[PDB]
C-alpha cells in the first residue's frame, strides 16, 4: 500500500508525462524494444521494424504509446482502486497477447529509465520509489488476476 504522499510523486511526474503523451509513448516502447528485443516480437502490427529511427517513424507505434501510457496513468489515478481498469487489461493481456509478467516488469524498467532521463526535475530517488512502488502493486494485481484468468504469466 502506497503513502498518500507516494501517489503524489507518482501522479506530479505523470502530470509532465501527459504534456506529450506521444513522445514518452514512443521513448518507452523503444527503450523497451532495444533492451529486451524479444518483446517486439509480441506486436504483430510492428514487428517487423528494424531500428530505432523506423520506430520513431512508425505511425502505428505511437498511436500504441499513447494507447499503452493513457491506460496506465487512468490506473495510476485510481491511486490503487483499479480493479476496474485492470480486469480487461489483464484478461486480453493474458489471453489475447500472451504478455508474461517478465514482460510487465521489462515495460515498467523502461517507464522508469525514461522518466529518469526526462524528469530529473519531478524524478529524484523518493519520486523513483514511489513510481516504483505503483508499478509493483500495479504488477502484484494484474498478476493476481492472470491465475484468476488461468494464465501462468
Ligand atoms: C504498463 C503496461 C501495459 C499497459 C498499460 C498496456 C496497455 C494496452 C492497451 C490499453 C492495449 C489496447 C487494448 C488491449 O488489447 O488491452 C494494449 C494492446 C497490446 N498490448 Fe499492451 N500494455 C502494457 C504492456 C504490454 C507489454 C509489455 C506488451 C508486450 C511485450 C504488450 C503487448 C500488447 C499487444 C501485443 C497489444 C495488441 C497490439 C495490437 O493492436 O496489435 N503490452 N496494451
Ligand atoms: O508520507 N509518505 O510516505
Ligand atoms: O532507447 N534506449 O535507450
Ligand atoms: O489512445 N488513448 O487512449
Ligand atoms: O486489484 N485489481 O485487481
Ligand atoms: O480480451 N481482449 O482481447
Ligand atoms: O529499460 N530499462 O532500463
Ligand atoms: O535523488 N536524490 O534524492
Amino acid at each position: 500500500v502506497l503513502s498518500e504522499g507516494e501517489w503524489q510523486l507518482v501522479l506530479h511526474v505523470w502530470a509532465k508525462v501527459e504534456a506529450d503523451v506521444a513522445g514518452h509513448g514512443q521513448d518507452i516502447l523503444i527503450r523497451l524494444f532495444k533492451s529486451h528485443p524479444e518483446t517486439l516480437e509480441k506486436f504483430d502490427r510492428f514487428k517487423h521494424l528494424k531500428t530505432e529511427a523506423e520506430m520513431k517513424a512508425s505511425e502505428d507505434l505511437k498511436k500504441q504509446g499513447v494507447t499503452v501510457l493513457t491506460a496506465l496513468g487512468a490506473i495510476l489515478k485510481k491511486k490503487g482502486h483499479h480493479e476496474a481498469e485492470l480486469k480487461p487489461l489483464a484478461q486480453s493481456h493474458a489471453t489475447k497477447h500472451k504478455i508474461p509478467i517478465k514482460y510487465l516488469e521489462f515495460i515498467s524498467e523502461a517507464i522508469i529509465h525514461v522518466l529518469h532521463s526526462r524528469h530529473p526535475g519531478n524524478f529524484g530517488a523518493d519520486a523513483q520509489g514511489a513510481m516504483n512502488k505503483a508499478l509493483e502493486l500495479f504488477r502484484k494485481d494484474i498478476a493476481a488476476k492472470y491465475k484468476e484468468l488461468g494464465y501462468q504469466g
